[PDB]
């Protein structure tokens, strides 16, 4: 299985932590990304080095890092993270935002929150606002008091994380976010979709299912063409994309509010 860190901007240039690592004996290879290495062989373990402390870097899929780059928030935005934990993408959403705007991060777990918080503080985060709450309520809340986002993230929780029922369970949970996910999304407005799962019923089933449930999503098209070096292919609804092996199994999606 192949590693992957983002270099974060935020804190560093890629090119300073690109020499400081390689001069440890770092092995690091390019990526469609000027800011993410491939990295081919480490004497450290990659979450265990002073600069990974330091914030410096996230390891993480290089499937992983499409969703953000997708939604593509700008630094200004108001931005909704629904299921936030451990912070992968929060963090990558902020450095895309240079830490302007504002992110809102939930996460149901109380455990994970403190995961999420930690990366944040890790990687000098200070856009973002930690929630702890169940989104599906938390969305009463924010709905109440007209509490709306200009782009929101839907990076949903996968079969993967934890069989047919495994698969079944977390399609129904996907597809109660997605419809609570356009819901807060300020007229014409972008969701981005994503798990890390490749199955249908997780993918283009809950895509299919809220185009079919509401009169106010439009389906934008992506293409694969920009995510070189990546096995990376159209879904089976035109515009959606879909990760295979051997990297991390990933489907992505982007919905616009009319
Ligand atoms: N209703 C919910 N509200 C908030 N978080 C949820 C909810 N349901 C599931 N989750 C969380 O969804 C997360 C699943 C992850 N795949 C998210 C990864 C994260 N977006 C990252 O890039 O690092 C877990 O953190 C779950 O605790």
């Amino acid at each position: 299985k192949m590693q992957f860190i983002r270099v974060n901007t935020l804190k560093i240039n890629p090119e300073v932590l690109k020499k400081r690592l390689e001069n440890k004996g770092v092995v690091l290879e390019k990526t469609f990304l000027d800011y993410a290495f491939e990295v081919k062989k480490s004497p450290f373990s990659i979450g265990s080095t002073p600069e990974y402390l330091f914030g410096y870097y996230m390891p993480q899929s290089i499937s992983s890092m499409i969703p953000p780059i997708v939604l593509n928030p700008r630094e200004d935005d108001f931005i909704l993270d629904m299921c936030a934990a451990p912070g992968g993408k929060t963090t990558h959403l902020a450095q895309l935002m240079k830490n302007k705007g504002t992110i809102v991060a939930v996460e149901i777990s109380k455990t994970r929150t403190k995961a999420l918080k930690s990366n944040i503080n890790r990687m000098g985060v200070l856009n973002t606002i930690i929630i702890n709450a169940d989104m599906r309520k938390y969305k009463d809340y924010l709905l109440k008091n007209e509490i709306f986002f200009d782009k929101i993230l839907l990076d949903a929780p996968c079969s993967g994380n934890i069989s047919e029922e495994d698969i079944k369970y977390c399609s129904l949970r996907q597809k109660e976010l997605i419809d609570i996910g356009i819901d807060l999304l300020k007229k014409d407005g972008e969701l981005v979709y994503s798990t890390c799962s490749m199955e249908v019923e997780e993918n283009e089933e809950v895509i299919k299912y809220i185009l079919q449930k509401r009169n106010d999503v439009e389906l934008i098209i992506i293409k694969a063409n920009e995510f070189k070096g990546i096995n990376i292919k159209e879904g089976y609804i035109k515009g959606t994309l879909r990760v295979f092996p051997p990297n991390e199994p990933f489907f992505i999606a982007k919905l616009r509010k009319i």
